[PDB]
């Protein structure tokens, strides 16, 4: 009797290029390009597992552009100049990075707290600035490469800071490539999102929010949002095409978010199986297991993470010693595997790049052991999302109906309902009436909504002109 584990790591990021210059206004998709996006499918070289990814489609296109040498970054401009070519904002912005990052263990470099306390940099003190913020965001692979500059921790050049920015390059180009690689080999399944990360059952009924949220205010939502909702799962399917050559058969609800319509329109466009979290089942079923796999009224099948695993990953063992973390989870596991006479599916789903930042080593120790332990237990079977798909010897059960929701406490709260984040609907319903091409759509994604009435640190104020940029260009 086994117990079938299934990771499924998601990986995102909104659209940071500004439409009327083409600036990414904000460095996030190339820091976990080369922290995250090579090195999570990279773990797969090196464990006899299965790890499965979802890719968004608005991610692709940005790794894309940096592949090709075309995103014109501008925070990584401020770290390519040599110091005596930047402007007093490039600095600011340098310093204002340094300091929002400064107490993450992967910022913890004696020189950087030497940097810090320093009134005024001169040039050497701020080529070891941009140096090290650039191996702060090292990966796996690139951490054991440039071990010797890594263990210098100080006295960086132009030339070490330039070779460093060739090797992250040159992952980031690898990077669609090792996707395909494991796809082929076996070793992992690649879903996609609805293209810009939208929340499909908002975009369909703004009214489902009431299904758990009956005191919420929400705007007048006096335009349909139905066809893009489509138009979002179908691009997806065209752009997941295109990088892998066959459409997606798997999908990632963005946010969990799920509800009758949803899944009703993930089945219409041909879309075999998703997941969503453990607190929409409790909400939807008296009694369930999240352990089956469920077929939404025998049209499409549905897994429940285990939101207990999950969080435990994406929140909690960061604050944990690493062989602890993983006697913990590893422990968890042999629980359910004897709590049962059946062969539970045990699915593991969270974004695959926010949290490993606020472990030791970048989270490297954690993984190592993790997978390094998973690959030697006899009674774990791993499974990509298509062997969990197709696996005979398990439960299963038909539901007939979901209570739309989200993994955010099973409610949509975190993107609409207060007077802030209202606004930006309120926006997108008018700019919605005058659309007249697809950058509605990206004005569409939930990153926006989640951030609006926050608010409130660095850089807020960049989603918010990177939102009503959208909205604006989407009106010519
Ligand atoms: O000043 C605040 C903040 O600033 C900085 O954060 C910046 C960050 O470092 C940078 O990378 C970027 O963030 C990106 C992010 O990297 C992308 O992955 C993407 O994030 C979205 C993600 O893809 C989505 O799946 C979604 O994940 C969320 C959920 O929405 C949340 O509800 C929560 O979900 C969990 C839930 O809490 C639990 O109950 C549990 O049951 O399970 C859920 C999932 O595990 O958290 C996850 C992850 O955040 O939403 C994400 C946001 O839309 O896009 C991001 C940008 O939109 O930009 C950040 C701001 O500049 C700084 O580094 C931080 O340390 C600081 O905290």
């Amino acid at each position: 009797k086994k117990l079938f584990l299934v990771f499924w790591w998601h990986m995102h990021q909104p659209l940071y290029r500004e439409p009327y210059t083409g600036e990414y206004l904000l460095p996030w998709t190339f820091f976990h390009a080369v922290k995250d996006y090579y090195d999570m499918p990279a773990y797969l070289k090196d464990f006899e597992i299965k790890l499965n990814f979802n890719l968004t489609p608005v991610l692709i296109d940005q790794i894309q552009e940096y592949a090709q040498g075309k995103a014109k970054d501008v925070f990584l401009e401020a770290i390519r100049k040599d110091p005596d070519d930047l402007e007093k904002e490039e600095v600011e912005k340098l310093i204002e990075f340094t300091k929002l990052n400064y107490e993450k263990p992967i910022y913890r470099f004696e020189r950087i707290r030497e940097l810090m306390n320093k009134e005024k940099l001169n040039r050497e003190e701020l080529l070891d600035l941009q140096t090290l913020n650039l191996l702060a965001w090292c990966g796996r692979t690139l951490r054991k490469d440039l071990k010797d500059l890594l263990n210098k921790g100080r006295n960086y050049t132009q030339e070490e800071k330039e070779y460093v920015l060739n090797k992250y390059f040159e992952i980031i180009k690898k990077t669609l490539s090792i996707y395909r690689e494991i796809k082929e080999e076996g070793k992992g399944s690649v879903s996609t999102s609805p293209y810009y990360h939208p929340l499909i059952p908002i975009l369909l009924n703004p009214n489902c929010v009431y299904e758990t949220t009956p005191n919420v205010k929400i705007p007048d939502f006096a335009v349909s949002f139905r066809e893009d909702a489509s138009k979002h799962v179908e691009l997806a399917k065209e752009k997941y095409f295109e990088i892998f050559g066959e459409h997606p058969v798997y999908m990632w609800p963005p946010e969990a978010s799920v509800s009758n319509e949803a899944l009703e329109l993930y089945y219409e466009k041909g879309i075999n199986m998703l997941a969503t979290d453990e607190v929409i089942l409790k909400n939807s079923v008296e009694r369930a297991s999240p352990y089956l796999r469920y077929y939404f009224r025998e049209l499409i099948s549905v897994f429940f993470r285990d939101k207990t695993l999950s969080d435990l990953i994406g929140f909690s063992y960061h604050a944990w010693n690493a062989e602890d973390a993983v006697r913990d989870f590893i422990g968890r596991l042999k629980k359910i595997h004897e709590s049962v006479d059946f062969q539970p599916v045990v699915f593991v789903v969270l974004n695959g790049e926010n949290c490993w930042e606020y472990y030791e080593e970048n989270g490297i120790p954690f993984l190592e052991k993790l997978y390094s332990t998973l690959e030697k237990e006899e009674w774990i079977e791993t499974l990509t999302l298509e062997e969990a798909m197709r696996k005979e010897d398990v439960k299963t059960e038909v539901i007939e109906s979901v209570k739309a929701g989200t993994w955010f406490d099973g409610n949509f709260l975190k993107w609409i309902g207060n007077k802030e984040k209202n606004e930006y609907w309120k926006i997108l319903i008018e700019a919605k009436k005058k659309a007249k091409n697809d950058y509605i759509l990206v004005a569409e994604g939930s990153d926006w909504f989640w951030w609006q009435g926050e608010e409130k640190a660095p850089f807020v104020e960049v989603f918010d002109k990177l939102f009503r940029s959208f909205v604006r260009r989407a009106q010519e």
